[PDB]
């Protein structure tokens, strides 16, 4: 769990940025072998935020779930993931325009299946969005990002937060009108996800204000299909954003829905 910093080599530059602080590549020393991370460095409320986000990526093993190797208290607290290469989902697809269909449904079923484990393993994400997805490869995604995640009780299905930064565009009715974040609303957010993905890397609801889309999805109203997106992606990121939490999928639905339609693009193919 914790680290020696002797053994941890960092890099100047920086990879990213976030309210946390920054995000550095580095080395890890092994007794054979050396091992290329990806830092987050802090920089008393957020160094408690830290410590929660490794205790959750502690106890998570998953291949489509970034992998936590330790944390280390040195000039600032610092949480030592295995690397990414490729970087967020977005902006991957914003500067690769020619990735094809195919190749879009294979990522977002990856996600599905690191989500219905966090399902099964009852955790909620709270904060899953195209930026929070980092690549493997051109075809190996995986979650990242647990800053928000909680651990659910033993007699509830729900985290109940108590007072209102949020990432809006991604939050179901319910966590906006009652503070409820449930494996259902991560499957609302999961949806929001998919159209970014097929609309290679654009931001929801473009130019609209928080207000403005609450009014828009209490009118029934829904993002449109994106350009060259299959009916049947469309017609399954529109079940992700059903406005009862009761009558939404959960992830067990979602990622059979797009395994099968995977396998049958693969074998169309
Ligand atoms: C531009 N850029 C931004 C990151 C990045 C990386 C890279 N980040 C990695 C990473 N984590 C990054 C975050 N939080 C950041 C906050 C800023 O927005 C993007 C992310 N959500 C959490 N885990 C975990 C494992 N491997 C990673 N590899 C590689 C290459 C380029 C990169």
């Amino acid at each position: 769990v914790y680290l020696d910093r002797k053994l941890l080599t960092l890099e100047d530059k920086e990879l990213g940025s976030g309210n946390f602080g920054t995000v550095k590549k580095g080395y890890y020393q092994m007794k054979k072998v050396v091992k290329t991370v990806a830092v987050k460095i802090l920089k008393p409320a957020l160094k408690d935020e830290l410590l929660a986000e490794a205790n959750v990526m502690q106890q998570l093993d998953n291949p489509y779930i970034v992998r936590m190797i330790g944390i280390c208290e040195a000039e600032s607290w610092m949480l030592v993931m295995e690397m990414a290469e490729l970087g967020p989902l977005n902006k991957y697809l914003q500067q690769n325009r020619h990735v094809k269909d195919k190749n879009i449904i294979e990522l977002v079923h990856q996600v599905s299946m690191g989500m219905k484990y966090l399902e099964e393993s009852n955790f909620v994400h709270r904060d899953l969005a195209a930026r929070n997805v980092l690549l493997v490869t051109q075809h190996y995604a995986k979650i990242s990002d647990f800053g928000l995640s909680k651990a659910l009780r033993a007699d509830e299905n729900y985290y109940k937060a108590q007072t209102h930064k949020w990432p809006v565009k991604w939050y179901a009715p319910e966590c906006i009108n009652y503070y409820k974040f449930s494996s259902k609303s991560d499957v609302w957010s999961f949806g929001v996800l998919m159209w970014e993905a097929f609309s290679y890397g654009q931001k929801p609801y473009r130019g609209m204000k928080g207000s403005e889309v609450t009014a828009m999805l209490e009118k029934g109203e829904r993002m449109g299909c994106p350009a060259g997106c299959p009916r049947e992606m469309y017609d399954l990121m529109n079940l992700c954003w059903t406005y009862d939490v009761e009558n939404r999928p959960g992830f067990a639905a979602v990622e059979l829905r797009l395994r099968n339609y995977y396998y049958d693009v693969v074998n169309h193919h």
